[PDB]
């Protein structure tokens, strides 16, 4: 007797993000399509109050870098053997963004003349201003990767799924030594800003050149081409979080004086 099937008309599955299913589905009443994320909560009554704390905090979020929230409800569906094992589902209804994301955008633009310094920065600033907002509400994203950077049907850049918890964008302290600061986010931004400015022909050559930059090894053409941005991306990829800039400081940099 589940609220989803009765009140939403499925369209397609979009992925299984964080081992949780995400559906494009039309609300029968308002006749609008929505991205509907569904996870099973942990069974621990302790580690549920954890997840239920996050959703209450995320529902307060209002910013132009943050995918518009609509609703979040719970469903318990009541043969096999004699393990009952109770399974409660958390549904989160969000604004449906484009099926294609910043990696899709990047994949279809593998030449210098297709990566205008102007446009790349404009995409980065929208990400940074979202990460800043999150940090200011005492949250971190810890999930920044082109794969998970979306566009609204209106081409507003959005930071993708986060909260309710590839590693090429992850920070050293995030992968291992798992008591990290919010500055893990600044590491990810660092690689992303670089990647936007630096088009990649082939996936192997990307993974190589990102792994280089990740260890402060920068293609000599990139440094010469974009000198200010080089300076920034070094700081963002600083091995000590403390020496990495706060999103507010990145945003207020000269580089972003244009419209
Ligand atoms: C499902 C989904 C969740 C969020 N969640 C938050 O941002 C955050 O968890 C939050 C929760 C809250 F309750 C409130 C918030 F303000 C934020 C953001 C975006 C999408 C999404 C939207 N449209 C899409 N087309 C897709 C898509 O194509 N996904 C496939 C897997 C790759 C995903």
């Amino acid at each position: 007797i589940s609220r989803y099937l009765t009140d939403f008309e499925p369209i397609q599955c979009l992925g299984r993000g964080g081992f949780g299913v995400v559906f494009e589905a039309k609300n029968k009443v308002d006749d609008c399509n929505y991205a509907i994320k569904r996870i099973r909560l942990p069974n621990r009554e302790l580690a549920r109050e954890k997840v239920m704390r996050e959703v209450k905090a995320l529902a307060k979020l209002e910013h132009p870098g943050i995918v518009r929230y609509f609703n979040a409800w719970l469903e318990a569906p009541p043969e096999k053997l004699q393990p009952s094992s109770p399974k409660v589902y958390l549904y989160i209804q969000m604004q449906l963004c484009r099926k294609e994301n910043l990696k899709d955008w990047m994949n279809g633009r593998c030449t210098i003349e297709e990566r205008e310094r102007s446009v790349c920065l404009h995409i980065f600033l929208q990400i940074a201003e979202a990460v800043e907002f999150l940090h200011s509400k005492g949250l971190m994203h810890r999930n920044l990767k082109p794969s998970n950077i979306f566009f609204t049907m209106d081409d507003v850049v959005k930071v993708g799924d986060f909260g309710l918890v590839t590693k090429l964008y992850m920070s050293p302290e995030q992968i291992h030594g798992n008591s990290y600061s919010h500055k893990v986010d600044i590491f990810s931004l660092g690689l992303i800003l670089f990647e936007l400015l630096y088009p990649f022909s082939t996936q192997m050559e990307r993974v190589r050149t990102l792994t280089d930059v990740r260890n402060l090894k920068f293609p000599p053409l990139f440094t010469q081409k974009y000198p200010c941005e080089y300076v920034m991306v070094q700081d963002m990829l600083s091995p000590s979080p403390m020496e990495r800039p706060e999103a507010i400081n990145i945003i207020e940099n000269a580089v972003f004086e244009d419209l």
